[PDB]
């Protein structure tokens, strides 16, 4: 039955838009198979069009806005695309329709409407591309009737060992199809739909945009040839029509030409389901799709006081449907170092040299293939999966949909190698290359980053405790199906624990250090004098310089967070002896992260160091690091460390700022330094740790109590309504916000943890 519900998810989710990567596009888990995405631009010359084309997401000038209004990626969704620079409002919708053995049928809306601002007759150029890879498999356009290209639709019948056979149609459409009068008419015709066939390398297919473009310039280059001058040109619209000429490739072009607001069909049809896709169908299950989202969001996700206002639920709407909307698939090699240079280890002072020599051998080499399914942080900016960013997206995705968010789990924890090691970003094959500098992609197995997936992990936990909509709760609601779920995963969750403790250790017995524990003591490797990237906090201060003798808090305070975990899923699975061994390393960290980080003094928890002197030294900088123990639920509601946290928390004069906590204080000696990105904006995917734990400590009898319900109601309207405002006033999500201001800053799209605020208006943890 675990293994029913395993197939029956996997039918379920084959499908999807799943390129975050570009603005509209398809493809189905599978590494190499049938892809689709759009091209749009308007064309107004002979050499704007290069300029104006839209493939892959962006952020600028030239675009308002874009995102998903509803998603769900069992069923489809709508997308609406706010394109100033081509004056044109865009709505994609794609709906998935069940049926067959191959992961059953889709279809697409693509609806374009110029805005007031463009000339009412502008020419718009749309491109639907497919490509298909694999050895064995077929991809034919049919001819038309027609000398010269389409008056109807374009149908592509195609066949491959996992799609079967199946049919992609892309209707003809509604909306004026410019027609030209020119001399060229006579051998390209007045203007209409038009396929070009091709074939290409598989390894190239992905390169939409320069395969398109070296197939216009032959067009420009013929005419050139053919005697079409600047005497008497065509117009630009005709000289960038393709010659027709559909076939059998691996590569299809479908080019139309619209003058004025169009809109277009894609029915995709599994042969081995019941009779193929029609328009009136996609029209049907849009509408369906539709009241299912809005129903199962006022469930999961009934907005609390004060944010019951039909104002927040478009908001937590746009937020979670962002979130989710940018779950991909990724398929491809990765660039690893795998020397393990002794340098690596960072056991000497000044390491962080040594550890640039290593890396300036530049033994990195290509690995895999492997595939991940992801939600990401950004789609115009880093569209891919970041290791501690997916523990936050998939908070709200479980509630949604607790079988997604276990898929997704189970997709990353697949990636991990003997050692217990997963890179702590997937950069996934030569396209998701193409978004990432050469110097970045090289990978490292000692780079840790935090292992918030656990977290997710807890929240299941909880629920097994205490056919779309089956399929959603299948693995909280058959217990046994659950436990086997987590029976296969907790060697790997097993695996991960050792490895942080193998090779993220820190030196108590070396130095004059006293602790309960001589065992409990962890130090991030691969810090710069500047940064720790592993930590995810990449510029919070830490000691300086940077020594081999350096134990950070909250490195400690993520391996109690794993450790509870693995007691709570071992009990599960009757692990009695790796219990108990998990229970003693519990009590350890919990004395430990006192005698190695509290500073009494300071009145909270320290990273720690090595002096001049061999001195275990406490190195203070008070913000998020400050409260580590406290965020990851380490701290009894009773401890009076937990009582002067709350004290730091609510000082205005240090972390409270009416938009949300400061990830450092003002009173630091960092604050507002540098680059300034871990040393005084508010993060919210601390700032919702924080707001769990106040809430954690708000409904249990404590001294403590009335404090945190008082910092939790106020925390949580800070976040909500700045996060809101920001939304409101901009279209987006922000990475981050300025807490003198308020203002959203650094990177927009961040749909990425700021999506956190749906779970947070929500409440009831
Ligand atoms: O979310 C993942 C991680 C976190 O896990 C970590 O905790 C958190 O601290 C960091 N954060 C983001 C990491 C990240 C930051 C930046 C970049 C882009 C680098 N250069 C660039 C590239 C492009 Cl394509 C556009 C632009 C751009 N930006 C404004 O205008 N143009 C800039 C990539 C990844």
């Amino acid at each position: 039955l675990h293994s029913e519900i395993g197939r029956l998810n996997n039918q379920s989710l084959l499908w999807g838009p799943y390129r975050p990567n570009i603005y509209f596009g398809t493809r189905p888990r599978i590494g190499k198979s049938l892809m689709t995405g759009l091209m749009w631009g308007k064309i107004e010359s002979y050499t704007d069009f290069q300029h104006t084309v839209r493939y892959t997401c962006e952020q600028n000038e030239g675009m308002k806005g874009y995102g998903w209004d509803e998603y769900d990626p069992r069923r489809g969704g709508i997308q609406s695309i706010h394109d100033i620079q081509n004056g044109l409002d865009i709505t994609t919708s794609f709906v998935k329709i069940p049926g067959g053995a191959h992961g059953g049928s889709w279809a697409a809306r693509i609806k374009g409407t110029l805005n007031d601002d463009a000339p009412k007759d502008q020419k718009t150029i749309v491109v639907f591309y497919v490509s298909q890879e694999g050895e064995n498999s077929e991809l034919e356009a049919v001819p038309s009737e027609n000398e010269f290209g389409y008056e109807g639709d374009v149908i592509l019948k195609g066949r491959s060992e996992a799609l079967g056979n199946y049919k992609l149609v892309v209707t003809k459409g509604k909306g004026v199809i410019p027609q030209s009068d020119h001399d060229l008419s006579r051998l390209r015709g007045p203007g209409q739909t038009v396929v070009q066939s091709l074939t290409y390398p598989d390894e190239v297919l992905w390169q939409a945009k320069p395969i398109l473009f070296q197939q216009l310039k032959a067009g420009i280059d013929w005419l050139v040839e053919n005697k079409y001058d600047v005497a008497d040109p065509p117009p630009p619209w005709q000289v960038y029509l393709l010659a027709n000429k559909p076939g059998s490739g691996n590569v299809h072009i479908v080019q139309k030409v619209f003058e004025g607001d169009f809109e277009f069909d894609i029915l995709f049809s599994s042969e081995s389901a019941g009779k193929e896709v029609t328009s009136k169908d996609l029209e049907r299950e849009v509408k369906q799709a539709t009241e299912v989202f809005g129903e199962r969001f006022a469930r999961v996700f009934d907005l609390k006081a004060p944010f019951q206002g039909d104002n927040y639920k478009k908001f937590g709407k746009s937020m979670f449907s962002n979130l989710i909307g940018g779950i991909g698939y990724f398929y491809g090699h990765s660039l690893v170092d795998r020397s393990y240079a002794p340098e690596y280890d960072e056991e000497n002072e000044g390491f962080w040299e040594d550890a640039a020599e290593a890396r300036a051998r530049h033994q990195e080499a290509l690995e895999g293939p492997y595939e991940l399914f992801t939600s990401i942080p950004s789609r115009p900016f880093f569209p891919r999966g970041f290791l501690w960013d997916e523990g936050f997206h998939l908070l709200p995705i479980a509630d949604w949909d607790i079988d997604l968010a276990l898929e997704i789990i189970k997709s990353w924890y697949n990636l991990m190698d003997e050692d217990g090691w997963i890179a702590r970003e997937q950069i996934l094959g030569a396209e998701a290359r193409s978004k990432v500098p050469k110097e970045f992609q090289t990978q490292y197995p000692h780079y840790a980053n935090p292992p918030t997936l656990f977290l997710v992990l807890d929240n299941f936990v909880e629920r097994l405790r205490k056919l779309d909509e089956t399929l959603s709760t299948a693995s909280v609601d058959n217990p046994e199906v659950g436990l086997e779920y987590l029976r296969r995963l907790y060697p790997l969750l097993r695996r991960q624990f050792d490895w942080f403790r193998k090779t993220q250790a820190g030196d108590i017995k070396s130095y004059d250090r006293e602790a309960y524990s001589t065992k409990e003591a962890y130090r991030w490797r691969g810090r710069t004098v500047s940064h720790c990237l592993t930590s995810g906090l990449d510029d919070y201060p830490r000691p300086q310089p940077p020594h081999p003798g350096e134990l950070h808090v909250d490195l400690m305070s993520w391996v109690g967070v794993m450790v509870k975990s693995l007691i709570s899923i071992g009990s599960l699975l009757g692990a009695t002896e790796d219990v108990e061994f998990y229970t003693k390393v519990l009590d350890a960290i919990e004395h430990n992260l006192d005698d190695l980080h509290w500073s009494e003094k300071e009145g909270c928890y320290c990273d720690a160091t090595i002096d001049e002197f061999e001195e275990h030294k406490l190195v203070c900088h008070k913000g998020y690091i400050s409260l580590f123990p406290f965020l990851t639920g380490l701290l009894k509601p009773d401890s009076p460390k937990l009582g002067k946290l709350l004290a730091l928390i609510g000082d205005e004069s240090e972390l409270w700022s009416p938009y949300g906590l400061r990830s450092l204080s003002k009173k630091d000696e960092f604050y507002g330094t540098a680059e300034n990105y871990w040393r005084s904006p508010v993060w919210i995917n601390i700032n919702y740790l924080a707001i769990v734990q106040l809430y954690n400590i708000a409904t249990q009898d404590g001294p403590y109590k009335e404090t945190a319900r008082d910092l939790y109601t106020r925390l949580r309207k800070n976040i909500v309504e700045t996060v809101y405002r920001n939304w409101e006033e901009t279209g987006f999500a922000w990475e981050q916000y300025n807490p003198e201001t308020g203002k959203g800053q650094r990177t927009q799209h961040f749909t990425g943890w700021t999506s956190l605020v749906v779970k947070i208006m929500s409440g009831h943890h």
